[PDB]
Parts: structure tokens; C-alpha cells; sequence
């Protein structure tokens, strides 16, 4: 696989978003993966509605602002038969009744693939599929106060991930890292991005729960 990869270069990624005071990170991770897979297929980048996921994916197992899984979001898009655009179904940072309107659906998927729990497999996936949804252990002050450089939390766990994010690529400095897009606005870390330690024994478990949708 390449030494470096960055799907932002090819137009697979939308600007950094902000979930606010709502545990909907799983929705932003899912939309990010979907926006990337829809782009690969149609060549068109459309921001997808996280709110649509927050209000309607309860049957798949999600819990609005209290938590969820990226795979449940993909399953929803599949069972629902569509997903509305970010512009048609604006983010409200709070759970409301489902208002999905198929007239504004702009994305879809026929399932999803869960990558094997190895950084080596995550690397191949990132290089051949595009942006990948992953869960990270962000359970530390350090992640939260992150500003720049390669993030490495001596106390990270590769078992208790609690934050869903997006891997847009990977590379090395002149030392390896995963290029990660967060959903905490661009005033956090590097304009909303973070370079997670790569090939350091699955640091914070980036490759423990990685997956993407098949559109």
C-alpha cells in the first residue's frame, strides 16, 4: 500500500462539522463515510443529514444524543431506503421526531463491511475504499486539549473506544499517523483534524471497530 494517503486531495471529504453538546458522534462518523462512498460512486460530494440519523435510527439500535454505532446508521440508510441531505434536514444537536422525507434523499447503501481488527487491514482499506469510520478511545484530557502533532496517549486503551471519528488517510513525518477528521468543530486540534499514532500496537484502538458502507 502507498506510504501516504489523503482522500481530501481527491474531494472525498466535506468540511469539519460540530456535533455540539449531543452524543451524536456516531452520526457524523457515518455521514462522513457515506459522503465519501457516495462521492466515489457518483463523483458528487453532498453533505448528509446527521439529524436524520439522530431522529430516525432508533429502530436499528441507535439512541439519538445518548449514543449509537456507525454500523447501525448504515443499516438504517439501507432499511430506510435513503437519507436526506444536510441542507434539507439541518442539524439541531437534539433529538426530535423523525421527519425523513424521501423527496430529499441523496444517499443510500446496500450494506457495510467491518474490517478485521488489525492496523494493517485498516491501512489497506483506507487505501482502496476511501474514508473509513472508526471508534477511538478519547477518554482523556489529552485528546480533548489536543492542538497539534501526533497524538499519543500513554494511557489509551485499544478496548474501550468511546468516540466515533473518520480516517481520511495516513502518512509519516520526517513517526507514522492516521489522518483523522473529528466532529468537534475546527477550533479543536488541527482545524478539526488530528494525527493519531499509527502502527503503535493499535493505539487507542483505531482499528478495533473500523467499517464503511457499500453504496
Amino acid at each position: 500500500a502507498p506510504r501516504s494517503v489523503d482522500w481530501r486531495e481527491k474531494g472525498y471529504v466535506t468540511p469539519v462539522k460540530n456535533q455540539g453538546q449531543c452524543g451524536s458522534c456516531w452520526a457524523f462518523s457515518a455521514t462522513g463515510a457515506l459522503e465519501g462512498q457516495m462521492f466515489r460512486k457518483t463523483g458528487r460530494l453532498i453533505s448528509l443529514s446527521e439529524q436524520n440519523l439522530v431522529d430516525c435510527s432508533g429502530p436499528q439500535g441507535n439512541e439519538g444524543c445518548n449514543g449509537g454505532l456507525m454500523d447501525y446508521a448504515f443499516q438504517y440508510v439501507q432499511d430506510n431506503g435513503g437519507l436526506d441531505s444536510e441542507e434539507s434536514y439541518p442539524y439541531e444537536a437534539t433529538e426530535e421526531s423523525c421527519k425523513y422525507n424521501p423527496k430529499y434523499s441523496v444517499a443510500n447503501d446496500t450494506g457495510f463491511v467491518d474490517i478485521p481488527k488489525q492496523e494493517k487491514a485498516l491501512m489497506k482499506a483506507v487505501a482502496t475504499v476511501g474514508p473509513i469510520s472508526v471508534a477511538i478511545d478519547a477518554g482523556h484530557e489529552s485528546f480533548l486539549f489536543y492542538k497539534e502533532g501526533i497524538y499519543f496517549e500513554p494511557d489509551c486503551s485499544s478496548e474501550d473506544m468511546d468516540h466515533g471519528v473518520l480516517v481520511v488517510g495516513y502518512g509519516f513525518e520526517s513517526n507514522k499517523y492516521w489522518l483523522v477528521k473529528n466532529s468537534w468543530g475546527e477550533e479543536w486540534g488541527m482545524g478539526g483534524y488530528v494525527k493519531m499514532a499509527k502502527d503503535r500496537r493499535n493505539h487507542c484502538g483505531i482499528a478495533s471497530a473500523a467499517s464503511y458502507p457499500t453504496v
